[PDB]
């Protein structure tokens, strides 16, 4: 189905089911709406550029809201943060686990998926 | 040396009742694909997958069998087999199989 030359590395190294790659904002709102538009439904997607990073798309008050997750580089390592480095995470998994019980800058908690295929 | 160190398999609730599973799922919104796994209230070897679909909670029995003396778990009389409950749940996050919809979010366990 994917175009010739597409990277299949996800077969080797598992990405979470809530991680959806380079889908558009509109597509993310369609997907979340399909799951019922209840508080805490979410997915994470990639922004290739402008800014380079990820987007957490989250349902709150029956609206899908979009939060930037941005990389910083310190000492040859990357860290990820939504609040300009006040709270930092080694990867998207750690960020999601934190926000399953802490709101931080988000308006509500993220829901759990609970397994190795989806946190 | 303590269950507080690393709490795993939050989708598994141990010995809670059928009624409690419905209360928990209801409190969380009756969303399609919302689920948990628990022990059967009635047979000592069984487990139950409690899953919400179309605003109704349905309960699917998971039973142990042996093949060549090796153990597996199944909801469909051994047509689809799993090494453990985790493998069964992860499979049905990708394939509906005998279920009316995919497993998506879980209710997490209240006990440690």
């Amino acid at each position: 189905s994917p175009a010739s030359g597409t990277s299949l590395s996800a077969a080797i190294h598992r990405t979470q089911l809530w991680f959806h790659g380079r889908i558009s904002r509109e597509e993310s709102q369609r997907l979340i709406g399909q799951q019922g538009l209840v508080d805490g439904l979410f997915l994470v997607r990639e922004s290739q550029r402008n800014p380079q990073g990820f987007v957490l798309s989250l349902c709150h008050l029956q609206k899908v809201k979009h939060y930037l997750i941005l990389p910083s580089e310190e000492e040859g390592r990357l860290y990820f943060s939504m609040d300009d480095g006040q709270t930092r995470f080694t990867d998207l998994l750690q960020l999601v686990e934190f926000h399953q019980l802490n709101r931080g800058i988000l308006p509500c908690l993220l829901r759990h998926c609970c397994t190795r295929v989806a946190l």
